[PDB]
């Protein structure tokens, strides 16, 4: 499922993402904006160190899901890969709250420190209600 901005913007708050961890719903907007354009059915394969990256943001297998092919890794959400390529996205919800629980906090993924970290980021729930 390929997600519209204001549909989404009101899914993540619904699953309790407005200020979790001190991250507002914009951070997590442009977040998933970044990493998959909104598409829960986005896959990135990184040839280099055999993982794979999963879903609407883009979580990597090699420490976050399982998906049995990916060396040595850990599933810290404790979920299959699967889970992150699913329409509904509480799953990937509880994985992605599970991942800024690590100091990092949304910094673990490098996409939001390229293109959203010290950012305008008003415009990703302008209008959307939440």
């Amino acid at each position: 499922k390929v997600f519209e901005r204001c549909e989404l913007a009101r899914t993540l708050k619904r699953l309790g993402m407005d200020g979790y961890r001190g991250i507002s719903l914009a951070n997590w907007m442009c977040l998933a904006k970044w990493e998959s354009a909104y598409n829960t059915r986005a896959t990135n394969y990184n040839a280099g160190d055999r993982s794979t990256d999963y879903g609407i943001f883009q979580i990597n297998s090699r420490y976050w899901c399982n998906d049995g092919k990916t060396p040595g890794a850990v599933n810290a959400c404790h979920l299959s890969c699967s889970a992150l390529l699913q329409d509904n996205i509480a799953d990937a919800v509880a994985c992605a709250k599970r991942v800024v629980r690590d100091p990092q906090g949304i910094r673990a993924w490098v996409a939001w420190r390229n293109r959203c970290q010290n950012r305008d980021v008003r415009q990703y729930v302008q209008g959307c209600g939440v």
